[PDB]
């Protein structure tokens, strides 16, 4: 139940399709909320691991002290690992796939490791000694400027090539119009359904301001928006007028 | 034994009825003092969970060090996490809601860390690998210019739209004259009683004299010159007098 | 044992007696030295709680990486917090009155964290999920200009507010006339029995000048330059001469 | 074995004796090396408590860190700060006498905090809830214009009036011909018997050169410079020339 | 196997004879690569602690953050982490001999610290309240000008006449010709040995050039160009023609 | 598994094979990332040390705070390093070679740290109190202008004599176009085996492109055009119009 009509965006749907079977880094971006994580979701259907299990990891949320630790595991013993090992988050999406999102915000300390991770597909837990090998397929996404922030010197030049192999980048909403619609219509039937109000759809007269607005918050601000119109809505159709104050 | 006279407050009062069903973010906006808090205390009342549990948080007196920690609860060991696994904030909430007070006073580190969790209601614990999913209505507020600050660059504007499903902008006092004067009576009222005065109302000099104020301070400024004027007060009313020295 | 002989002064003295009742903030105002720390360590003791603790802080000196757990108290799960819960001086003064001294010296960061507890007196203990109330009476002062450093946005607005409840300007020395001959034979005969002398009182010669002179550092300097003087006093009483040297 | 001959720094030494039974603050000026520390040693020895512990502190020295522990000690608890708890310096010092070296070194933020301990001796323990009370003389020292300083803005007003009760500015080796030839003959005498040379006393050509001398060090570079020549010298004098390649 | 020649390394020389018995601090200057080390390394050879401790350290390579920590040591806590008492590096070399190389390049900040180190040897540990008293001798180099940095405000005076006891001035290899080939036929001799080559010496119409080159990098760059040479050469000698693209 | 065709390399080749016996510094000069690497892992092959370990960083690109650390090593003392003992890239390089990359991009605060390192390969732990020594040869690169960045005082002087032993420049990609063919046609057979494609070699269509093209990425770029050619070929043979969009 997910949309792809405009080109560009059908032209990915294709792309993605050719690289399914592809054990290789994807680097995603495009402004925050064009859709990137239902892409890294997408993939995972789409390739022959899709049975496997699929990660989702805010690597933000991650405490730069444990970092190595939470990510590749630890042993038992081992630096106040109490008495139990427990397995890191690469080995629980072994077989299967890895997202991870506003992968931009790392420490370079945190950076430069897991840099020897992506080829190799190799690591040492915390303490322990022996060398474990997992497969793991990498998938990163970010809403900032990646190609800036190396020049920058935010971000290891040395790391971007190795995710920056293949690279969608999703466009903005405001050069797809034909986009907005099927988008627009489709959340109007599933918040009706949950919020169980009685509408179907929009006016020309509102369809024609839906098309004139430039998305700056791209889908999830047309996403946000329908479900306040739902809310507010009286009759059967919305007009341009319940919309004119919400905008 | 709340007021509300003014046209606009009334306003925002039925938005806040109609939205007693929905389960969705809300962002609440205004100048310091104009009750942000009251209505996200009282869009809980209204709503469905009013009998579950309501998280306040200031969100700034959280250290930055267990931040992560004490949010999203952890496991029987963080590197000395003890003996015992802790809930977080979060879990705390299920099935309540949860307020951010002056959430705009927060660092961008900081922010990028709750986006997953606004929209998705998903995280992981601190060395859990198990995803844990929760319910939890999410309330935040501010007293700066939301709006500016993310043109401004200082606050995420991938959050933002997370958080701006619903806004309410609350107008400050000196653009609501009809809530002042009921306001007034009803904590000269509250501190007549707590004190132990002979006072009982305002004067028709004082009256007016409340109106040509500009209350900088809001309704907050306006219980603090009341309760201000009860200790000092000597006779059952009010007059301009006693208030001159006060403006 | 202390010093009102002055109108202004004295003024002042009828204000706290009327207030003696109250449970509200009180901020006081002025130069340094000029006794901001008497007046709120009195205020106390005319009130109906003077027989419960009284807490003194001087909140500078307070590091900003406790900051948090050394205020609201803490469980065990401050990593590493050792084994034992330990109260917060909030939780200490419950019941009793809480001063803080040069308020004004914070940053901007720090202030906003005490935001909550002073006007809603609830707070959460680090690690803790239960919501702790009390009752604490706010005493605050500053040598800055308060007033002015709020337009300056050096000092954050919403917290003034919450503070500036009851203020109080204590005036520099050099507009207090009548208290200035009155404390110096105080702080003579004290010092006097101290330090073992001879001394007894000023001549007539010698009071005219220490009139004249605008005590910049209002009572400290004058405390400690009659502090000067007996110690290098030889006679019964002191001349001109001896405090010529000391302007 | 220490030096008092001119009139200058006799008048000092009389100002010593006369405060030798007076407990509080003093505070030391002058260009480095003019004896300021000898002065807070001697001020200490000719006192009543010159039987007590002496602590002698660079405040430059402690690290930024942990400068507010390491003063009011602490207790197990906060900080991360292991197992142990610790007395703090003024502790240390109860009773005795304190002298803070080099203060005027020390950053405005920091300076603020030791507001209330100065004049108060009052203070609480890092995580400890018991006020604990000392009794302690305060002795400072500085290479700076202390006065100056404070007009630029750039030294706390309110703490100089908590430490400026007594005020010695020991003037420079310049000012001081008298003390020239007396400390020389010191050092040379105790050099000679540590490195065990011949040497006893300079000739009359080398004594009219050290008065000629502006000594921009103060007796620091002259205890050094003798130092230099008792290594160099060879027989039982000293001449100008073996000062020549020195001065 | 070091060599001395020209007149000024001579009188050197001689002078670090003189000062055999001497315990007293030691700045030498020059430019990069005159051997500032080496001479700092004999003075401790030719002294009677030869045998003792000689502690070299890089003092800009110190992170500023545990400067302090590593210096004077610290003992359990006062730290994060640090469950173990810890001598330091003036600790270290009680008896012996400190020699802080690239002195000149220390913050403003820093030098201060060491302050009341340098001249008394004495001070407290990280933690500790038991004064620490030291035999040390200081040696200090620097490529830096140190006399007129302090003019131009860049380095504290306090700390130059600390330091300041001796001062050597090593003059540039420009100006001590008389040591360049004795130097370049003993690195010849050398590196002919370490990679086993047939070089002997060098031509003439070399040796001219080599006087002609005015060496900005002292002995470094000779010690580097030598080595150069005589990887690249062929016969038993070296003419000017293979040194020409080095010059 | 190395391409030498061009005559400069040709050249440069030999340089190396001479000096494969030699234990001293080089520094490499050239664009960025064209086989630095290469040129400096060659050496090692062809050293005494071939059979010890080969340790690349770099050591621009790691943050200012652990710099210390990474270099050096650390000890369970000083920081917040918790209870690692963890060697540091210079000890993990005993006996082996090791490389640093882009030296010339580093800021001069970093610079004069490493600066003792270098030359004596001496050192101590963080917290260690054992001097250690280390038999490492030093390699370095930059994609800088080296000598000239000196002059504009952007990097030391005395650091430089230290590494400027050998020097080599290195052409880039676009005068070495006989290396061009060689190259691709090797990169092309790697990622047809681990990809697992029907591609074979070059059309003389594609080829014509390898000719006139100004290739800024040298050899870093081929690499990615081939990479990214490769996962989008279709046929058996690779046309020039797949290559186009790349550039
Ligand atoms: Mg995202
Ligand atoms: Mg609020
Ligand atoms: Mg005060
Ligand atoms: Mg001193
Ligand atoms: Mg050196």
């Amino acid at each position: 139940e997910y949309v792809f009509e405009s080109p560009k965006m059908k032209e990915i749907l294709e792309k993605i399709k050719k690289i399914s079977c592809a054990e290789c880094p994807v680097l995603i971006t495009g402004e925050s909320g064009v859709g990137k994580e239902v892409v890294a979701r997408l993939i995972h259907k789409l390739s022959d691991r899709s049975k496997e299990p699929f990660v989702a990891l805010n690597v933000a949320s991650i405490p730069r002290d444990i970092f190595e630790a939470e990510l590749f595991g630890y042993e038992k013993g081992a630096f106040t690992g109490a008495v139990s090992s427990k397995e890191g988050f690469f080995e629980l999406a072994d077989g299967g796939t890895l997202f991870l999102d506003e992968i931009g915000e790392l420490s370079l300390e945190a950076q430069a490791k897991l840099l020897r991770v992506i080829e190799s597909g190799k690591f040492y837990r915390l303490g322990g000694r022996k060398e474990i090998e997992v497969n793991v397929r990498i998938l990163a996404a970010t809403n900032r400027n990646i190609k800036e922030l190396v020049k920058e010197g935010k971000f290891r030049e040395d790391l971007y090539y190795r995710l920056g192999v293949i690279e969608i980048e999703i466009p903005p909403l405001r050069e797809r119009k034909e986009d907005i619609i099927p988008l627009a219509n489709h959340f109007l039937k599933k918040f009706s359904r949950k919020y169980a109000k009685e509408v179907e759809g929009f006016t020309k007269s509102a369809q024609e301001l839906l098309l004139s607005y430039p998305w700056y918050g791209n889908v999830r601000e047309l996403k946000n928006v329908i479900e306040r119109a739902v809310l507010f809505s009286e009759g059967k159709f919305i007009d341009r007028g319940e919309l004119s104050c919400l905008v």
